[PDB]
Order: C-alpha cells, then structure tokens, then sequence
C-alpha cells in the first residue's frame, strides 16, 4: 500500500504545516501537524476542556463506530518550545491520504497548553518519531508510521515541504519525480528516539563550505534551524545590522536587508537554504525587526534541523531494520 497528501502551511510564514487526517467511522478529517520529532498521535476532541478548544475542529469518539477506549491509558506530553497537552485514548482507524491503519491509538486531549488553544488552524499532532519516544502509560503505543509499515511497499516516508506554498507526505514510495539529482543517504541513530543524523558541515551565502560534524535531529515539527552558536555567529554577521536580542529571544536583522543563503552537508552532497526561507518576518506587526530563521541552540542540548532546512530538501525517512535519512534537492 501508499498514501499521498498534501500538506499546506498554516500562515504566511510557514510557521508550521497541516495535513488531513481521517478519523473514525464515518471519516472526521482533523488537520494535524505531522511532527517528526515526537510520537504521538493526539487531537482535539469532544473532551478538551471546553475553555480549551477555541476554533478547532474536534474528534467525537461517541460519534465513531470503530472507536474504542484504551482502557486505563493515559498520555501527557511537553514539546521543546514549552507547550503540552493530556488526556486518555482510543484504538479508532485513520487514514492519511488513502493509506488506512486500523487500531490506531487516537490520543484525545482533556488538556491542552495555550499555545495549541491559540492556534485555531492545529487540530493535533501525527507523531512521526520512533515509537519509543510515545507517552502512553501504562501500555505505550506506536505511531501511524510503525503500524503502517507491513504493508507499506516501501518501508519509508517522504517529506515534501514548500516554500510559502503546499507540499506533499507520501507513504510508501519514492516519487523520483518530486527532486533533482540523486537522494543521498546518511545514517541515523535512534537512541535518543530521533531521526538523528550528523550533517558534514556548512557554508554562508558563496563563502566556503566549512567541513565539521553537527548532529541534529530531522524534525518537521519545529519551524526554524537550531544550529551552534558558532555557526549561528558566522551566519548572522554577514547581515548588516544582524544582532542577538536576549529581550525578543534570538536573532533579528532589519527588514530591508537581502539575507544569504545557508548551505549544509549531507554527506559529500550540500542542501542549499535560499536567504528568503530564513526570513521570519517583523518581530512584531509593523516593526521593521525582522525574526531569523537560523538561531542558536545552546539553550536546548540538540541540534535541530527543522522546517527551514527540510522544506530546501525532499527528505526521505527510511524506516528499513537500520533507518537512514535521505536528502535531496529539489
């Protein structure tokens, strides 16, 4: 079997992607934020806290003919930017752009953190890290990814962002027509529960390519770069004006400036970020203080590659007894 859908950006920034997601009998399409870094399947639902669920669209599970309790499962779940969320479970079938997992723990939220209420555009996540990382107790649960997989033709999933635009998850294949060139492979080490890989090093707009290991984590789920600070202070001093703001939290530049590309290493091959991917927009509405897209992650103990570098590459997640990563331009 495969499945294909498209994914489409949540604002005019590409802060995060949505995809549709079938859930139940008769089908309830909630729009999830596919998240490789985390593994957990979880929704808005009939039992949100009402005060909670603010334009979302919910998962009735007394509505769904398949569903059934997980009796005595629990979840709760805190992400790397400081939000969580909690409740209980239900086996339901969902389906993802055709391809049907039946049996697939539907975490439902009694409680969700203020930053999912106020995103009106995320019904949930759709957690594509290794199953070792899903927070159900007493009794964990696998992704959508690990109960596919069997019957995958393919033992993969690819991941097609855009840029300012919609792009495509498949399940399954290999669409040879969505990149140029070739994919190259590189290793992963799941011990942290992560697609983690070690990228060759880097470069700055035409400036020469730096050779050095960086070990991060593929993650669809976080929007920006998190790289070292040393590569971040290299990136960052050739935009005039660029500084570090401990009051707005990272890096900002002036709106006028022309940013430089970033490129990374994906083994002997280089994956090039255009400067206008990196550009995160006013601080605030009317602020000439643009946000970057390229910032530190001293302060969280793991190199992140997320939406910004992906959405450069068409990723393939290689879910094989050994997983590997691919990249390839596009």
């Amino acid at each position: 079997s495969t499945g294909s859908a498209t994914t489409t950006p949540i604002d005019s920034l590409d802060d995060a992607y949505i995809t549709p997601v079938q859930i139940g009998t008769p089908a309830q399409t909630l729009n999830l934020d596919f998240d490789t870094g985390s593994s957990d399947l979880w929704v808005f639902s009939s039992e949100t806290t009402a005060s909670e669920v603010d334009g979302q669209t919910i998962y009735t599970p007394s509505k769904s003919t398949t569903a059934k309790l997980l009796s005595g499962a629990t979840w709760s779940i805190s992400y790397g930017d400081g939000s969580s969320s909690s409740g209980d479970v239900y086996t339901d079938t969902v389906s993802v752009g055709g391809l049907t997992v039946t049996g697939q723990a539907v975490e439902s939220a009694k409680k969700v953190s203020s930053s999912f209420t106020e995103d009106s555009t995320i019904d949930g996540l759709l957690g594509l890290a290794f199953s070792t990382l899903n927070t159900v107790s007493p009794t964990q649960q696998k992704t959508f990814f690990d109960n596919a997989k069997a019957s995958l033709d393919s033992p993969v999933f690819t991941a097609d962002l855009g840029y300012h635009a919609p792009g495509t998850y498949n399940f399954g294949f290999i669409d040879t027509t969505a990149y140029t060139g070739s994919i190259t492979y590189t290793a992963v080490s799941t011990k942290q529960g992560f697609w983690e890989w070690t990228s060759t090093g880097y470069a700055v707009g035409s400036g020469t390519f730096k050779s050095t290991s960086i070990d991060g984590i593929a993650d669809t789920g976080t929007t920006l770069l998190y790289l070292p600070a040393t590569v971040v202070s290299a990136y960052w001093a050739q935009v005039s004006g660029a500084k570090s703001s401990s009051s707005v939290g990272g890096y900002v530049f002036p709106c006028s400036a022309t940013l430089p590309s970033f490129t990374f290493g994906v083994g002997s091959a280089r994956i090039v970020i255009p400067g206008d991917y990196i550009d995160f927009g006013p601080i605030s509405t009317g602020s000439s203080s643009c946000f970057g897209g390229i910032q530190s992650s001293a302060g969280i103990g793991i190199n992140i590659f997320g939406d910004v570098a992906l959405k450069a590459a068409f990723v393939v997640f290689n879910g094989a007894t050994t997983p590997t990563l691919g990249f390839a331009s596009k």
